[PDB]
């Protein structure tokens, strides 16, 4: 087993529970007319308390269950739990979570003796769950179970969706929620398990307010038929057209809550299942790009108190672009056009193929590289231009199966009238990509649901109580397109940003501060 | 100077006149309902008469002409005249006609003494136009001259632009047709150069006939203002949409003449000039992908006896992609995923932004393989399917100005579960490419209205009189991406089988035989 | 499917088929004034083709338990017997994708419409069938053939698993090892050698009694499956070229005597050649060693044997034939072409050795060559008639049998321009491989039994030109400068097909369209 033992008096362990005092520092900074930049340093200091009673078994309820993501992730938890080893052409493999940041990533705790940098597992920190310990479940338009699922899918080795077989052949998905109008049309035949049927058996959008009462009664029954204390939802179901944000409609926890009993337009199944999991008081993360989270929701988790997070999975194509053109500007050259070609033939690039559905995603893998345009105003200013050209294309060729192409160009400008081209063609298959960042989503969301703090008084002991994080979980960015955010603030795509944050959180939470790259044992005498 | 000299009893000149006798074999093929293919040779013998007194100079009308393809052309021809050399960061450049296959390409004459192949250019064996004597003008919406045009453009090597100068603001565009339906709505404020203006001095798509008679008397002005005896009209404007070919309107020679009297709103500006010229008796080349030679007017040509030809000029992505795709079928490899993705910044690309427009090219770029599929039923067909997914993609990315960014990817099958991928990046300056292409087809063109022939019977010597070729010249069909065909006829897109056609027509000129790369003075002792 | 062609020009004998054909062609001379003289040639000829053609055809290939070895069996075995298997895409059926010879089709003619009409490849003229293919050969590893298939990591796992009963009864032959004909790290695997001397070491001592065993493997090869017709055709690894001396390999009665004198320039592929010859049986050198010296082509003349090859023209050298070909009949000028490739297999092991795959860059290379040579209005002292080309080769164990080539053309454009094409080019090697060795075989095969005579019948010169669209280095007759063009290359095979049904070659004129 790997452990990390932290010799600080910042730390303290207390039934069950670990204390960690943290002295937070950030800076509050104003630009004068002139030009100066006035920065004032702060100051806040907290207690971090961590529940270290993780749970034996974490629910686990997908929406989308018997699509590609949904069955490749039961697959690779029944897989690695029972070391289900299997054939292929290079011979026996053993399973694996590779593609898991969670589980599969390491971070640097210090030097060693010789000065020379010492690595731990992400997982090995502070206690988090496995997701060998997941019990899934979930909802699904369509009834095949998981062996069908599996086959359909096209994603795993034949031989080892042979070894599964038996089990994931037991694994049923359960009715869901079926509104015609917001996946595309082509996907009509696939729904054949739904809650919501008229008299007549057919499919109706009248009553969404008794379907919210039965996905809600769903999560409870799931919970006590596993014995089970936590559960969390997270949406992998076809991505659906954006929802109309209007006043009276969506715009408040009230408005919201109405309009799903007066089975308002625009009110889609994910909003029913948000809304659901948020009243039951289940973390619910989105993985895919419609606007689930309208105003009215948000107001609705931040009132419930309940965890709420997402706007799709940012697995390939968009995590690299996040890398590519982040590491370019870092390094003062100007990205003027930035072109992205995508081609798959799997059900997401079948319904993706529908316009309504494309743009959602088309947005969520544009709005990447704003923050980074914005932070350089050296680069990118009215005077030499602020605008790079970006457009993003996904078409659906299904010869390709579930192994997305993705093709790239960043032209960019370098001094003197030069340019860099870099192409790119990317190949991967897509779900063997997402699988394990749902995975860890849903392990890092639990991680954070034992997570608590208070503010410390400096002229003042023991002041303040316990609070949990605030309702949008920022901290999970890492893994989605277009991050969910508190309103005021605006999102920061930088993939490497968004992992260090993560990484000096769990170092504080053990007394570690964060990462300097100063190494002054070797720049200094 | 290049010449070539065969010694040869079935060719012999009379009054500078060339009389080539040639023996034409083919066969028909009828297949049993067994399976059985039963071949009847055929044989038509031939006399040959071409015309040796090429013109001086040709005219050449561009509609289209202050585009960065008609700017380009007139800077190609001026540079090369005059030998204008220029500088450039990689030093003094001499001018060429570098991708034109007229001027630059050679062909196999035979083998000399010591058994290696003699290669001569393409334009040596029979008498050709050079297009350092084209006399070049034409029309445009847009009244810029042509150095401002050349600007504009961004094609040419800034140097190159500005030794041209003198000479190329001379040159103006003639006042052109302006049909706001056809052509993208960002084009609008182009528009300023029309000869069709109301009272009011504004666009009006009235009086279609005047202007059909406007049009003829600029070819008619151009010709004696320049003293020539032959010019050829050739389209390189804006794509158009398509016009809807409907009884009545547009497809016999009489419904479509009066149609334009009657201003039909299916009469685009693309049937007035080819109206125009083919009643001018004038050569008409398409070189945009809108489908101009609607039923009535191939029938005006076929009546006039006028050449017409064209159908958007194969010149990159798609030229490559009729080699590269016939490659792997011809060895027995099967493609069943052909994915193209296109971005410009040009004007060219700026109007294909639209989808009427856009939805022509990309008619046109897919065309290319259809009977590659077609010619092999082991590879496509009811059982392994007969189907390969093509998907066709044209961005404006307006920061690549004229430098065509093409990415495509050939997903083919191999045997027992292989495949293989072919992915694609090229990159040129698409005016660069299609100019020489233009010049080739006008270079052909000429060639072609100095033929004649007439059927030899084989029983009754000096029978028949000479005939001059059917007006749709399929034989310029290498430089077409939608090769126009003779009604009933399907078209043959093979790149290099489009050239062999133009090359053993040219050998058979001179006496000599196809060529059938047999080399049995080598195989056999 | 069958092709009955109405013409005076063939008659049928018995089996026998006489088909008259003027070959026409022309010479020509170039005046200092720069004018080409040209002479049109015509020779008559009468082509005989035995119709009868074996119903069974034995392969012996050397390095049979490889990646192509291994997966040709399978692939045959696979057809033969309808073998469908399992796949994450679903079932799949058999099928020779990639191979000319079976899937690749050719027009006769036209309908009544004008329009085209096509007929199978090998639809024409009787030719053999891979599926009646009895396959044995020789490697130095003993492996059998089920556990060289998973050794290879070519194919499906579920197809290897159905194929494991028959493939396990078919076991390589020991062969002839000499160390420094090869990549040192292919030494251990050598457990399987008949070359060893009286304490059962490996040696290159006796080479002629080597010799003689190899001929005896064909004979009893040939006895014991009751076959007439056998080819034997070299897909091992890649040997260091041998050195072509006076009195050593010059000559048919050298070359034999150097055998018999254990000379150091007889290499293994060497060997297998003379046996071939020997025994009349046709030998394909699917590899880059200059295996037919002087001396061995000979030896093939002599006995009148056919033999062909020099290395399998792979299908980046194939579409990068085709590719920059395209470009310079099209008046482009490629000014640079950078060719990077890397595998993981045996094969990339053995090349990873400079002698084994400087073999190799000797061949690949000379295409563009013809080309350049083929423009003078591009490539010429004025303006510069060189093109910078390079051609790499990596071994990366992982990419395992898919092969990675990535290609970049640069070349210039009118005034100034550029075009740069750069390519990304993946596969299982030995999938592509397989079928061209398919091809080789029957299309050897099919040459066997022609023969013709100018205007007693003769038979093909020992060198099987008509091959060069399956071999990157071809082997031409002395004096006559080997063509690459792939696409003139299969040319060349189309239009001899069509001559000896009594079809012109392919002219492409379609005056039934263009003219009135
Ligand atoms: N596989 C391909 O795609 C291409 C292969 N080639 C040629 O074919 C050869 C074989 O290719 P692969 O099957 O991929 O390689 P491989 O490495 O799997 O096959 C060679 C292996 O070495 C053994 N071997 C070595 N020396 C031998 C000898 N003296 N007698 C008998 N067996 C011997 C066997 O041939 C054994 O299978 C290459 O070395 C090359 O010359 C050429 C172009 C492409
Ligand atoms: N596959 C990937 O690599 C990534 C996936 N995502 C998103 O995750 C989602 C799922 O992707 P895949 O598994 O590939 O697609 P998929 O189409 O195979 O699976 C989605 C499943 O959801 C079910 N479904 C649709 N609407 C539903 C509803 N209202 N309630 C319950 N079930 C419903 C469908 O029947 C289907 O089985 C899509 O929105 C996709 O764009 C985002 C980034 C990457
Ligand atoms: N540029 C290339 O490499 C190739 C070009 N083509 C086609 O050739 C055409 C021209 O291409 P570019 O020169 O790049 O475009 P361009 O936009 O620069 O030039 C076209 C010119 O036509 C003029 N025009 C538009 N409608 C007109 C009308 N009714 N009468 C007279 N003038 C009119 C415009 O004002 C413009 O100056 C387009 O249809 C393009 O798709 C096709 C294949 C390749
Ligand atoms: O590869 P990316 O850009 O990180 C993620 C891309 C995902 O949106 C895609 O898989 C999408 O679901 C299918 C269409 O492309
Ligand atoms: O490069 P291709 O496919 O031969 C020719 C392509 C031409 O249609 C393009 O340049 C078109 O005008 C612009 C949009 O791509
Ligand atoms: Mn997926
Ligand atoms: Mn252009």
């Amino acid at each position: 087993i790997t452990s990390v033992k932290v010799v600080t008096d910042k730390c303290t362990y207390k039934d069950n529970e670990l204390l960690t005092k943290y002295s937070y520092e950030n800076a509050v900074v104003t630009k004068t007319a002139s030009g100066r930049f006035d920065v004032t340093p702060t100051v806040q200091d907290y207690v971090f308390k961590l529940d270290l009673k993780k749970p034996e078994k974490l629910g686990i309820m997908l929406i989308g269950l018997g699509g590609n993501n949904g069955s490749t992730l039961v697959a690779s938890v029944l897989a690695n739990k029972h070391n289900v080893e299997f054939q292929t052409k290079e011979g026996v493999k053993q399973p694996n979570y590779f593609g898991s940041m969670t589980q599969c990533s390491t971070l640097k705790l210090g030097i060693d003796a010789e000065g020379n940098d010492v690595y731990a597992p992400f997982n090995s920190l502070l206690p988090m769950v496995s997701p060998n310990d997941f019990v899934v479940s979930g909802w699904d338009i369509n009834n095949a179970d998981l062996y069908e699922a599996m086959q359909r899918s096209q994603v795993l080795e034949y031989d080892l969706q042979q070894r599964l077989k038996a089990k994931m052949s037991l694994v049923k998905p359960l009715p869901s929620i079926y509104y015609p109008d917001f996946i595309a049309a082509n996907q009509d035949e696939r729904a054949n398990n739904c809650i919501n049927l008229d008299e007549k058996g057919n499919v109706t959008t009248r009553g969404k307010w008794t379907h919210l009462q039965r996905i809600r009664r769903d999560i409870q029954n799931f919970k006590e038929e596993n014995a089970l204390d936590k559960v969390i939802v997270l949406w992998t179901a076809n991505t659906e057209r954006y929802v109309e944000v209007s006043p009276g409609v969506n715009d408040t926890m009230e408005n919201l809550l109405q309009s799903i009993k007066n089975d308002h337009e625009e009110i889609a199944p994910s909003t029913i299942f948000a809304a659901a999991s948020i009243l039951e008081g289940v973390p619910y993360i989105n993985g895919s790009p419609q606007n689930t989270f309208v105003p009215g929701l948000v107001q609705l988790a931040e009132h419930e108190g309940t965890f709420i997070a997402g706007d799709d999975l940012k697995s390939g194509q968009t995590k690299l672009k996040s890398v590519l053109a982040q590491f370019l500007v870092d390094a003062g050259i100007k990205p003027v056009s930035i072109a992205s070609y995508n081609h798959l033939g799997n059900n997401d690039g079948y319904n993706l193929s529908a316009p309504k559905q494309f743009r959602s995603k088309e947005i969520s893998k544009s709005s990447v590289i704003d923050d980074i345009i914005a932070s350089n105003d050296i680069l990118y200013n009215d005077k030499l231009g602020k605008k790079v050209d970006h457009c993003i294309v996904i078409k659906y060729m299904k010869p390709v199966g579930d192994s997305k192409v993705a093709m790239d160009e960043y032209y960019s400008e370098l001094m003197l009238g030069g340019h860099n081209r870099i192409s790119i063609h990317n190949v991967c298959e897509d779900s063997l990509l997402a699988t394990p960042l749902i995975i860890d989503l849903l392990v890092m969301t639990e991680f954070c649901t034992r997570v608590s703090y208070k503010k410390v008084d400096p002229v003042k002991e023991d002041a303040g109580k316990f609070e949990n994080f605030y309702p949008v979980l920022t901290f999970l960015s890492y893994w989605l397109k277009a991050p969910l955010t508190r309103p005021g603030f605006h999102p920061v795509n930088g993939l490497n940003k968004q992992r260090t944050a993560l990484e000096n959180f769990l170092r504080l939470l053990i007394g570690l501060p964060s990462q300097n790259e100063l190494r002054f044992e070797e720049r200094l005498l």
